[PDB]
């Protein structure tokens, strides 16, 4: 499958592209980003390595969400409209 989906996909990768201070996320690589409603929130599970360098994909879309934001931003243009938003396991997938 694909279908926008991948093209969303495929956006933040176009931005990464000669973005993202210090090439990181770039070895993310997400296998499920779930898409919230169409481009309104975009749950990236992230599958860099092996999670050994997800503290620093994480990390670097903490401050890369500016440019994924801005992905989205190409298309429409409100706070509460699109935005990206990072994940690694639903948070924790558990309690405590």
């Amino acid at each position: 499958k694909e279908r926008l989906e991948n093209d969303i996909i495929r956006l933040i990768n176009r931005t990464v592209i000669h973005e993202i201070y210090n090439e990181t996320v770039k070895t993310g690589h997400v296998t499920h980003v779930k898409l919230s409603d169409d481009l309104l929130h975009v749950t990236v599970y992230l599958d860099c390595y092996n999670r050994e360098q997800i503290d620093r994909v994480v990390g670097a879309f903490n401050q890369a969400k500016g440019v994924f934001s801005r992905v989205l931003a190409h298309n429409l243009y409100l706070a509460k409209a699109v935005q990206i938003h990072f994940v690694k396991d639903k948070a924790i997938d558990n309690a405590m």
